[PDB]
């Protein structure tokens, strides 16, 4: 597993190399990524393969502040860009993404809100949307949960989280609390129920974004305007 080769392929920046070049050493990224790749010959898979790893784009592992935890992204097409929850700015927010607005807006009243869900804004702030699984065949949700993608996303997480004492982490619902299980002492681990239409606990009163802006003062960061 060639870096120079792997970066080039889906056109990842190079500020995460170091974050990612030794994902590429473990011997089961070599099986993802081949069943990856035998998936998208037999199948329509999203988001385009430009985009899976579009979160190395939008900030530098350095810039992360918040890391907001997804499961899989979006089966439709025109959907999912390579951020957890965010959609492209022409789709109206799916479900639920229109949740995690909303509480945001509860938040933020005053939020200047444009009413579309791409979350391109917060990824470029440092707020990084990251799904354990980054691929899925179109029209079956989850399709690809098992192929793989969990464990590399994780080790990346694992790295960053290593390298950077005092970010916040949003773990919402129970697989990403399962997946995601950070230094309660060295990082701000905040937990909530799911975003998702399924849950019947309303996400409304999700306060998170409050939170780590009041632990990232205390660390003396940078708080995050989260409109969007
Ligand atoms: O439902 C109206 C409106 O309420 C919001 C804001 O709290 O979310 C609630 O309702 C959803 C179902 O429509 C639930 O899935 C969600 O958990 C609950 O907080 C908005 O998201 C929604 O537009």
């Amino acid at each position: 597993l060639d870096w120079t080769t792997f970066r080039r392929v889906f056109l990842i920046d190079d500020a995460w190399r170091p974050l990612m070049e030794p994902e590429l050493a473990n011997p089961l990224t070599a099986h993802l990524l081949a069943e990856y790749n035998r998936r998208c010959q037999t199948e329509e898979v999203l988001p385009p393969r430009e985009d899976v790893f579009s979160w190395t784009r939008y900030c530098t592992p350095d810039e992360v502040r918040v890391v907001i935890i997804g499961q899989n992204p979006y089966h439709h097409p025109g959907q999912a860009h390579g951020l957890a929850f965010s959609v492209r700015a022409n789709v109206p927010p799916p479900p639920s993404l229109r949740n995690v607005l909303a509480a945001v807006k509860n938040c933020y009243p005053e939020a200047r809100m444009s009413g579309h869900g791409c979350l391109e804004k917060w990824a470029r702030d440092g707020v990084l949307l990251l799904n354990t699984t980054l691929t899925v065949k179109r029209g079956a949700a989850a399709s690809h949960s098992r192929i793989g993608w969990d464990r590399f996303v994780g080790g990346v997480i694992r790295r960053l989280a290593a390298r950077r004492p005092g970010l916040v982490f949003m773990l919402w619902g129970t697989h990403a609390q399962n997946a995601i299980r950070p230094d309660p002492r060295v990082h701000c681990v905040l937990k909530f129920s799911n975003p998702s239409p399924l849950s019947k606990v309303p996400f409304g009163t999700c306060q998170h974004f409050l939170v780590a802006n009041r632990y990232l003062e205390t660390r003396s960061i940078s708080p995050i305007d989260w409109s969007v």
